[PDB]
Formats: structure tokens, sequence, C-alpha cells
């Protein structure tokens, strides 16, 4: 897994066309969203993550929480984002892990939003300028 | 080299703290910038690019131009962005290549903007939702 963490004044998205034939099933509330004062976690789920979805997710949950604690973010947004790696996971495993991370973060007491997997999305973001406001993390299972 | 190409209604930045000890020397006009209706090229210059800075840059110039032609963008923005790879180039070579790409794109008749290398930057972007509006490219020299 590769994660890009961006501490942002806001994130906003609107689901547009489908990018896969079998994308994530969505409800009407899921086709747009906005959070403010938010650590946006852009996530690429990778092939090696398929060895241990649970271990990878837990490690991601810990890393994302730690950065949110550092920048004092109470809001986290899980934004699926394939472009951080070419070594991508099967879409079913990607969704599995994205969900594990999303749920895990709520279980830690954050307010967490998400964008659905497998659609093209318009999105707006404003990245605060700070040293810890734009970070990247590599998280992989122990083999 | 890894490039993330985002067709955007706008990009905007404001240079904040320095992220390196020897960043790119900047003038006062360089510390903020805005373009609209713009193909934003987020660029990670990689270690393997040091074998042939010229060849890599030319390949990048061609790929970025082609995408701008597809989405009919007349404005391009070169945004240095280390997070697309862990296999990073020496900062001097990174700046060399970023400049080659920037200049090359102007020589093709685009209006081109850039953000300086080596600073933390606040930035705002709005990505159009379209299928070709958020793309990634790997460009490396032939060995």
């Amino acid at each position: 897994m590769r994660v890009l963490l961006i501490h942002s004044d806001y994130i906003e998205y609107e689901v547009k066309d489908k990018a896969l034939k079998n994308p994530e099933p969505i409800s009407e509330d899921m086709k747009r969203g906005r959070m403010e004062e938010v650590l946006v976690a852009f996530i690429s789920v990778e092939k090696v993550d398929e060895k241990n979805p649970e271990e990878v997710s837990l490690k991601a949950i810990e890393e994302i929480s730690k950065v949110a604690e550092q920048v004092k973010a109470e809001n986290v947004f899980v934004y699926p984002f394939a472009h951080l790696s070419s070594e991508l996971a099967k879409p079913s495993v990607a969704m599995d892990i994205l969900n594990r991370v999303y749920q895990g973060l709520k279980e830690r007491g954050f307010n967490v939003g998400k964008a659905p997997f497998g659609y093209y999305k318009a999105f707006k973001i404003s990245c605060k300028g700070h040293p810890l406001a734009e970070l990247s993390r590599t998280i992989v299972p122990e083999e």
C-alpha cells in the first residue's frame, strides 16, 4: 500500500462516470461529499497487500491515526487513488482494504468520510502549507 | 519519472516554509501563482532518470503535450511532487529535469506555469470529473 496524506482546509467530490464495470455500489448520499479541516488519505492498494489484508489495514489505520494526531485533525477522508503505484491490487481486495481502513478509523473515534471506489470523480482540495501537511507512507505486510 | 496529470478548473499555490536547505532560488512573483483551465503535471523525478536527463525530459514533454492535446488544454502547470515514487533523483538533477520539461512545453506553444522546487506549498486544485482528467504516466530513459 502507498498512502498520500494531505492536511486540508476542505475536500469535496462529485461522482461522475464509472471507471470500472463492477464499481462500488453507491447510494445517493455517496455521490457527493465535503469535509473541512480534514486529513485526506489518498490510498493505493497494492498487489503485495493481498498476502494479508488485515495486517496491512491495521498498519494503515495506525499510521493514518498518528499523522492525524500530529496535525490535530479530527476529520479523516479515505480517498481511493490508484496513481501512487503501478503494482495494484485486485479491485475486490482494494475495496476490502479501503473498507477495513475506513471502519478502523471510525472505531478509533475519528469522524471519517469516504469517496466510492471505481468511479471518476471531480474533486476539490486545499492543502494547508505546513511541513506535516503533505506526506506519503508505504505500508506493506510482513511476508 | 512518474507523472500525475490532472485536468483542472484551476491550480493555485503559495510558497511557505523551505523543505530543503538548498531549494530553488525564487523571485517574489514565484511565491504565488494561479492558472485556470489547466493540465496540472505533478512530477516525481526518479533516480533512473539521472542516466539521461535529456531523453527523459523530451519523453515527458511529448507525453504531457499529448494529454493536453486530448483534453484540449492550452495551459500546463509543472508542479514538483515527490510522492509518486520512493526512488527519487538527486535534487539538482530533479530541478534540471523539471526545468527542461517546463522550457520544452513553452517551446511547443503552451502557456506554462510552475511552482518552485524544495518548498512546502499551500495549493488548491479542482479536478474536472472526466475520464481523461486524472491520469498517470511512467517515463524512463532507455538503458
